[PDB]
């Protein structure tokens, strides 16, 4: 029951994410990131910043792939990544991804997304695997298809 997967440098920072948690009626955010999965300090800050009723879990890519293949996911879940490489590695780990939302990436391509060489490489692999990829900060924001810049 992964409802929504998003690439966002802010993660759970601000009013940006909560629009998405309302829209998809999210009960659970999984932040899938190696560094954050390592770092209790940034986990504590993100837990401190999360809205009232939200369960937040942190996984490395490896561990998340393992869980994905070993555990059914009941709660309505939003996955947040910070880069397309971890998304593609999750796809090879059997994440079925028809639609991928890109929030903020901090070179410049559009207002909110700054792409490197690695980013363009993996984004191209994602769009190649069939995934529909949309830059959109907020549900009311204008959609731009990322393939545009690939």
């Amino acid at each position: 029951s992964i409802e929504f997967v998003r690439i966002d440098d802010r993660l759970v920072h601000g009013q940006v994410v909560t629009t998405w948690l309302k829209k998809y009626d999210i009960e659970q955010v999984i932040i899938v990131n190696d560094r954050i999965s390592e770092d209790k300090t940034r986990q504590s800050i993100l837990k401190i910043s999360a809205p009232v009723g939200l369960k937040i879990v942190f996984f490395s890519v490896k561990r998340f792939v393992e869980v994905l293949n070993s555990v059914p996911i009941k709660k309505r879940t939003m996955l947040i990544y910070t880069n397309p490489k971890d998304v593609y590695d999750s796809i090879e780990g059997n994440l079925k991804l028809e639609y991928l939302n890109v929030g903020q990436m901090s070179e410049k391509v559009t207002g909110g997304v700054a792409l490197g060489e690695e980013d363009k490489y993996y984004f191209k692999k994602i769009v190649d695997k069939g995934t529909r990829v949309e830059i959109q900060m907020v549900p009311n924001d204008k959609v731009t298809m990322l393939e545009k810049f690939l």
